[PDB]
């Protein structure tokens, strides 16, 4: 199964043209719990905001340019990154926009940190249709003494 | 020699409790290379933020209250502090805002990150008359991938 994974300022914003202005640690944390030993798949322009390959996961690069590390996998279409993937129980789908757009349709469940921060943003998250989801989990915590904003843990499945 | 390290948002705001809203790694590893090897000296609220002694530095928490833990020397007055410090060429102050207050008369060196963000707060840092200082070292640096905002560092000597 697929499931997509993001965080998300007020209105859908997922990015903006620089770093997001926020600092939390606990999303870090969050992402790191769900995506730890299950296969990554990521946008050309995510992969170069981490800066590294994310440790103890299959790094999946989905672009239409050439590999310029070797320690991931480059790949071209959603087809080729899906069987990148093997035979596993999930596949996470980790940003941007337009990978987000190309999964969605195909995804089962969506883990989603909500973080009360407005900002202008250069892309959103696709509009989903609350109907067709049905939230199993969700936690909020307020911003802290490392945590800048508040947020909130949720996740949902496809109904 | 005595040194105030700060990283300051429009109008002077600093952080008084919660993270604050913005991520600049350039002044994380900034602040590494000017604090390390060096004692450093921060009150209650900049040690829960930390949350961990830093390493390769002497850290000394100024506070009324008692020290829960032993990795680091818990002090309760400004001379204590400075004691503590043993001879040393520098001693830095990395804050929050009363303890930034305490210091600032003794202090000899101001290192400052200037941050273009607009940040509500009650905090300040205190009040500098800049004509009583001399401004040494100034390199402005734009917003990128990994940092949020715009900044600007600059030194400041005590004339
Ligand atoms: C820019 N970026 C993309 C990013 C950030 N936060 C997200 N948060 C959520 N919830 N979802 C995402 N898809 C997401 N993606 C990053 C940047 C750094 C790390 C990172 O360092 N992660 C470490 C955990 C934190 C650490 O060791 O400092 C890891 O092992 O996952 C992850 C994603
Ligand atoms: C909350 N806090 C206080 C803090 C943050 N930025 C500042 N920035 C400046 N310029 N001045 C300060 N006094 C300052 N103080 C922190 C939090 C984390 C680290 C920190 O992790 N520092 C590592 C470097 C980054 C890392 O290893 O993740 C170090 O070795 O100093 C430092 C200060
Ligand atoms: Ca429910
Ligand atoms: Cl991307
Ligand atoms: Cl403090």
């Amino acid at each position: 199964m697929i499931s997509l994974i993001a965080a998300l300022a007020v209105d859908r914003v997922i990015g903006m043209e620089n770093a997001m202005p926020w600092n939390l640690p606990a999303d870090l944390a969050w992402f790191k719990r769900n995506t730890l030993d299950k296969p990554v798949i990521m946008g050309r322009h995510t992969w170069e905001s981490i800066g590294r390959p994310l440790p103890g996961r299959k790094n999946i690069i989905l672009s239409s340019q050439p590999g310029t590390d070797d320690r991931v996998t480059w790949v071209k279409s959603v087809d080729e990154a899906i069987a990148a993937c093997g035979d596993v129980p999930e596949i996470m789908v980790i940003g941007g926009g337009r990978v987000y757009e190309q999964f969605l349709p195909k995804a089962q469940k969506l883990y989603l940190t909500h973080i009360d921060a407005e900002v202008e943003g250069d892309t959103h998250f696709p509009d989903y249709e609350p109907d067709d989801w049905e939230s199993v989990f969700s936690e909020f915590h307020d911003a802290d003494a490392q945590n800048s904003h508040s947020y909130c843990f949720e996740i949902l499945e496809r109904r």
